[PDB]
Formats: C-alpha cells, sequence, structure tokens
C-alpha cells in the first residue's frame, strides 16, 4: 500500500466516522499512526519528490523522518491512554494520565511541524506536514471536548480551542499556497509537461487536498456531533497521453483548455462511441455524452459530439447501470511512422478498445466493452478506498466525463485522446438530509442555477468547486430527500464569503422560510484564503413538510458590484445548540 492508498482510507474515515470519541482517537492509529519504521513516510516523502523532481536534502530529510517516528510511538501511547480513560473517566489516575500524555503529544506536535516545513523542501515535505497538522487539530479538538473531564481548567480549554481555531486556518492556508507553488513549477508547454502537471495534481488532490477540506471539521463548538461533507472536485486520467513514449510539443495549453469548465455537479447517464479506420486499423473517433441534474431532478441532456462520428462500424452504447462506472481498462494504439506523408499513411495517437466495469456492492455486473480490453488499469491511478471488499465495491471515484481531444488543424496526423474526469465518492448521487448529523451540501450539487449566478473555480480547501454572484438574485435550487421524520426540525448555515453585508433568503417549495442578517467577510479585491469565509446560521428552526423538497437560496440588500461566493449549506438539528 502506498502513500495513496493509505490517504485514500484515511479520507473514508474522516468523511463516515467523523464524532469526537476513542474510535476517532484509536482510527487514526489504524490506518496512519500504528506504524513502525521510516519505511511508510520514507514512502510519502519519495512520492512526492519523485514527482517534482526534488529529492529533500539528507539531513533535513532524516530530521524529518525521525520526528515522525517520535509522533508516532507518542501518539501511541497518548490513543492508549484516551482509551482506558473513556472507560472509567472517574479514575483520577487515568485523568491525570490523559493529562500528561496530552501536554507531551501537543508539545511534540507544536515542534516537529515547523521541521516538516524547512525552507526550500516546502513542497516535497507537504504531504508529511498535512499528516501531522492533522494529528494536531485532532488532539487540540480532544482536549476542546473532554479537556474538563479530564480535569483541565476552562482558562486552557479556552486557550486550546483558541489554537485550534487559529490553526485550523493557518494550517489549510499553507497546504494550499504550497500546494499551488509546486503546480505551477510542474508546469510546462509540451505534452510530457502536462502529464507531469496532471499528476501532481492528480496525486496532491488525492494525498493534501482531500484531507485539507476536511480541516474545517475540527471545530468542535460549530460541528458538536457526527458531521458529513462530501468532495465534489474532479481528478482527471488520459490513457492515450499519459501512457506515450513521446511529447507532442507545445501540446500543453490545448490539453488543459479541453477540461470541462467549473459546472455544477451531473450524473453520467451514457456514452455513445463511434469507430473509424485507418490503415487497417480500427480506433475510437468520436464519442456522445447525456448526463441528468444531481438527483435526477431535472431531464437528461445531452452534450454535443467530441470529435467526429466514424462508420467503420456501429456505434456502441455505453449506458449507466449499478453505482456507476469505477473502473476503464484501456487499451492505447500508436502507430509510428518513418516519414514520407502525403495526406493519406499516418500516424495513429489513440485508443481502440475499453472495458468499462460498473460498480455495486451486491452483485458482480457484467461490464460493457467497446472493442477489446487494454492493460491501462484506472485502478493503478485511482485505487479503492476500502481493499477488503473487491473494486467493485471499494471503488474511491466512478466516471463522471470523457472529453475529446484531437490534433491541432494542420497536425499532420491523427489524435483521438480523450480526458477521462473522475468524481469523488462522497459526491452522493442524491441529496440526503437525515437525522442525528450535521449534513454538508455543498452548492454544486445544484439542480440549477439562478440567473447570473457563476460555478466559479474552489480556492483549494472546500473539496470542490464554489457558486458566485455580483448583485442581488437568486443563487441556486436544490433538490432535497430528507429520510429523517418530518417531525425533525433543522436549523441551516451558510458557509460564505462577501465583500459586504447582505441577507440570505431561503424557501423551501416556494414558501419563505429564513431571513437575516449576515455581514461582510473580506475586503473588496482580497484572494480568497480560509479566512475570508465565514459559516453562519439562521437562528429559527424549520421542519420540511414532503420528502423530497425544493430549497432555493438567494442574496439581497446590497449594491451590484460586489463579489459574494458561497460553498455550501449544512442542515443542522434543531437539538444541537
Amino acid at each position: 500500500y502506498t502513500p495513496i492508498d493509505i490517504s485514500l482510507s484515511l479520507t473514508q474515515f474522516l468523511l463516515s466516522e467523523f464524532v469526537p470519541g476513542a474510535g476517532f482517537v484509536l482510527g487514526l492509529v489504524d490506518i496512519i499512526w500504528g506504524i513502525f519504521g521510516p519505511s511508510q513516510w520514507d514512502a510519502f516523502l519519495v512520492q512526492i519528490e519523485q514527482l517534482i523532481n526534488q529529492r529533500i536534502e539528507e539531513f533535513a530529510r532524516n530530521q524529518a523522518i525521525s520526528r515522525l517516528e517520535g509522533l508516532s510511538n507518542l501518539y501511541q501511547i497518548y490513543a492508549e491512554s484516551f482509551r482506558e480513560w473513556e472507560a472509567d473517566p472517574t479514575n483520577p489516575a487515568l485523568r491525570e494520565e490523559m493529562r500528561i500524555q496530552f501536554n507531551d503529544m501537543n508539545s511534540a506536535l507544536t515542534t516537529a511541524i515547523p521541521l516538516l516545513a524547512v525552507q526550500n523542501y516546502q513542497v516535497p515535505l507537504l504531504s508529511v506536514y498535512v499528516q501531522a497538522a492533522n494529528l494536531h487539530l485532532s488532539v487540540l479538538r480532544d482536549v476542546s471536548v473532554f479537556g474538563q473531564r479530564w480535569g483541565f481548567d476552562a482558562a486552557t480549554i479556552n486557550s486550546r480551542y483558541n489554537d485550534l481555531t487559529r490553526l485550523i486556518g493557518n494550517y489549510t492556508d499553507y497546504a494550499v499556497r504550497w500546494y499551488n507553488t509546486g503546480l505551477e513549477r510542474v508546469w510546462g508547454p509540451d505534452s510530457r509537461d502536462w502529464v507531469r502537471y496532471n499528476q501532481f495534481r492528480r496525486e496532491l488532490t488525492l494525498t493534501v487536498l482531500d484531507i485539507v477540506a476536511l480541516f474545517s471539521n475540527y471545530d468542535s463548538r460549530r460541528y458538536p456531533i457526527r458531521t458529513v461533507s462530501q468532495l465534489t472536485r474532479e481528478i482527471y486520467t488520459n490513457p492515450v497521453l499519459e501512457n506515450f513514449d513521446g511529447s507532442f510539443r507545445g501540446m500543453a495549453q490545448r490539453i488543459e483548455q479541453n477540461i470541462r469548465q467549473p459546472h455544477l455537479m451531473d450524473i453520467l447517464n451514457s456514452i455513445t462511441i463511434y469507430t473509424d479506420v485507418h490503415r487497417g486499423f480500427n480506433y475510437w473517433s468520436g464519442h456522445q455524452i447525456t448526463a441528468s441534474p444531481v438527483g435526477f431532478s431535472g431531464p437528461e441532456f445531452a452534450f454535443p459530439l467530441f470529435g467526429n462520428a466514424g462508420n467503420a462500424a456501429p456505434p456502441v452504447l455505453v449506458s449507466l447501470t449499478g453505482l456507476g462506472i469505477f473502473r476503464t481498462l484501456s487499451s492505447p494504439l500508436y502507430r509510428r511512422i518513418i516519414l514520407g506523408s502525403g495526406p493519406n499513411n499516418q500516424e495513429l495517437f489513440v485508443l481502440d478498445g475499453t472495458e468499462f466495469s460498473f460498480a455495486s456492492l451486491t452483485t458482480n455486473l457484467p461490464s460493457t466493452i467497446y472493442r477489446q480490453r487494454g492493460t491501462v488499469d484506472s485502478l493503478d491511478v485511482i485505487p479503492p478506498q476500502d481493499n477488503s471488499v473487491p473494486p467493485r465495491a471499494g471503488f474511491s471515484h466512478r466516471l463522471s466525463h470523457v472529453t475529446m481531444l484531437s490534433q491541432a488543424a494542420g497536425a499532420v496526423y491523427t489524435l483521438r485522446a480523450p480526458t477521462f474526469s473522475w468524481q469523488h465518492r462522497s459526491a452522493e448521487f442524491n441529496n440526503i438530509i437525515p437525522s442525528s448529523q450535521i449534513t454538508q451540501i455543498p452548492l454544486t450539487k445544484s439542480t440549477n442555477l439562478g440567473s447570473g449566478t457563476s460555478v466559479v473555480k474552489g480556492p483549494g480547501f472546500t473539496g470542490g468547486d464554489i457558486l458566485r454572484r455580483t448583485s442581488p438574485g437568486q443563487i441556486s435550487t436544490l433538490r432535497v430527500n430528507i429520510t429523517a421524520p418530518l417531525s425533525q426540525r433543522y436549523r441551516v448555515r451558510i458557509r460564505y464569503a462577501s465583500t459586504t453585508n447582505l441577507q440570505f433568503h431561503t424557501s423551501i417549495d416556494g414558501r419563505p422560510i429564513n431571513q437575516g442578517n449576515f455581514s461582510a467577510t473580506m475586503s473588496s479585491g482580497s484572494n480568497l484564503q480560509s479566512g475570508s469565509f465565514r459559516t453562519v446560521g439562521f437562528t429559527t428552526p424549520f421542519n420540511f413538510s414532503n420528502g423530497s423538497s425544493v430549497f432555493t437560496l438567494s442574496a439581497h440588500v446590497f449594491n451590484s458590484g460586489n463579489e459574494v461566493y458561497i460553498d455550501r449549506i449544512e442542515f443542522v438539528p434543531a437539538e444541537v445548540t
């Protein structure tokens, strides 16, 4: 198991078991920290060193691995003490131990951390910094909750919660600043650079950004109970270009521009693939996709045809079944040639096959084969989050969209390189609001946008993209399914940024429900950082009248020309005060 396999399972844990307790505490031991030896840490460092091409200087490299082993042994002491204390929480002995162990844990973290942010080696240390920072917020969150019951005085507990608050933000900002710096250091003009650039973005989303997005949930006073997030960002693969022995000069810009722009989240319904021929070689020449709005709250639309519809063989219909497409086994075809080219005998850089497999927890589903299988497996770059069940059940992402990159007009060869888009399994097909948890629903999971609302690129720490609007109006509208008894009262919070004070109004099924004044959070022309956002609630609770409702959100009472950014809304049970 690699840094990518560990990280994916950690993310699964953090998305399903985010509640203060022993289980959380021991959870972090079984997944990451219950390890002995540099081995895993050296593996975490190598994974990024060999990507940005920067091996950390020896001394610093060893010192960093050493602190990691130190934090590992100590947390193992801490976790055991906590397990015992929670069992006999009154035993003054156990309660003094926890205060002893806590302090040591905390001070070790405060010291190890800067050594994981060594000058000039900030980028390759990055996944190891994120793992420590995650541990730290976790322990600060620990006193903040059980400090009194351990015997701490309200004054220290209050200072710890203040540290937890300052750091949740400091850590978030550091990770995003360095991720963005390596990412640009890796960019280049030719296609070889794009493959490296995209690979950095891909792996660092899986091992850094996906963790950072959950840092906000450590704020114990804001998320007292089980809170549940959803990651809506997309990661990409391009079989034809990632497996090519060479490099098409100056093609990077083209490749990026081909990636679908910020948009509301949609569910893939089908792909109809078209086959052409050249020199006795059939290949995937073009295709057409059809997708539905989240929750299928709208009708199935279709995108224009990507590529060209060839006649060489009849169209193949790939239609969604099960929990989606969790695997693609691609077959790239590189027909190279020793020059002499009138427009006729040409080089081919395309795919002549791909097997699509459908996810399921119950049964083994029949895949849909387009011509033949291949050896380029998606699982090798986007692995299961759970390796104790077949990949069909432990899959971490599901296919969302397939573009089609082609050769520039005037290029003398045939390039048919489709970029595949992958969606995190957490972004559920439906928006479900149950009881006994603070359900988070990002606004990209909206059924539709209001006039003038834009889906803008996320800042890096929100787990996906965010909506924006510069004048009073309706933001968006979303279908919601309540599994909790309708008797349940809820309250809504809105994580947002705004250069102005304004009102947010909500309405369920046309009926006005909440309204309130929210204030500004940033100066005009400031660049978004964790501080720019605020998560504010409405005081008045409400009930849902029906199982499936249409929730609408709008902003008012402000001059146009101001930027308003809205990330997500949270449905908090009324009993949580």
